[PDB]
Formats: structure tokens, C-alpha cells, sequence
């Protein structure tokens, strides 16, 4: 994770952080959602093998193959349990 | 073309025609000619870019695949001009 912000990943590591907060707080107001990279540097992230391995601790799934492109945040997560995953980051 | 849009692909097939078609537009002022992503933004345009004959298709107009370990998505490249892009739209 900080690993990960030395390799240059932080901008892509924030993104991730307010997705996952984001969704934190859309569950108070049931869903799986995608992680949907906009720019090419968390285009970038998204197909690093050492940001994927982060991911997945996390607790976020792949996609499943043939049918989804996009990393989904699992509906499982708790808005808690997202909430202490930013804030690891 | 037209087999995918028998198969049900008729609003991803939407989408992509408005993406050359837009990148045309922007491609007509001299210097601005920049790489489009193909971000699919529903399920349905997702699933699209992940079915083996829309891919086909995506090649058969010119569309690059993405750059593996970089890059997520399809790119419209830079070297296309907007009559080209356009006659790819058209040929849908």
C-alpha cells in the first residue's frame, strides 16, 4: 500500500479511496460497483499487477471474464468495512 | 454490421457510431487529432466490449485493442482522419 506510493501510484491510490468511500456512503442511502477508470494513470493502476494484488486485499473482485470489464466493489463490503479500507490507504 | 445488431447489440452498436463519429468532428480542426478511448459507462456496452464479435467488429473499422498491462480500454488511434472515421460509422 504505501509500497504503492512509491512507485508513483498515489494519484490512482486516492481515486481508489474516494471510490471506496463513496460507495461507503451510497450503502446508507445494496449494490455491486464497478470501479471505472476515467484517466490513463488509473487506466494504468487498474492493469498493475501489484495495484491488482492490493485490490484484491482490499476485498474488491475482478472482473468476471466475458461479461464485465470493470474491477467490482462486492455489495458484501460493509459501509464500515470500506471505510477502513480507504482510510489504509 | 448488421448480424450484431440481429444478436441484440443495436444500442452498444449506437454508442460506438456516435464515438467515430464525434472523434470526426473534433479530428476536422487541423492539430487535434488525440487517441479515443471506448469506455463503456452501462452494463450493456461492457458486456459488448467483452463479446468476441463486437470485438471483430471494433477491428474490422480500425479500432486498436488496449495496450495489455497498460491500458483498459479500446482506443480510436490518432492516424485516422474524419473521413475515414466516418465511413466507419456509415458501415454499420
Amino acid at each position: 500500500n504505501q509500497s504503492l506510493h512509491q512507485e508513483g501510484f498515489s494519484i490512482p491510490l486516492l481515486w481508489l479511496q474516494n471510490c471506496l468511500i463513496r460507495a461507503a456512503d451510497d450503502r446508507e442511502e445494496s449494490q455491486a460497483v464497478p470501479l471505472v477508470p476515467l484517466t490513463e494513470e488509473n487506466e494504468e493502476a487498474m492493469e498493475n499487477e501489484q495495484f491488482q494484488q492490493l485490490l484484491r486485499k482490499l476485498g474488491v473482485r475482478p472482473p468476471a471474464s466475458g461479461q464485465e470489464t470493470f474491477w467490482r466493489i462486492p455489495a458484501k463490503l460493509s459501509p464500515t468495512q470500506l471505510r477502513r479500507a480507504a482510510a489504509s490507504l
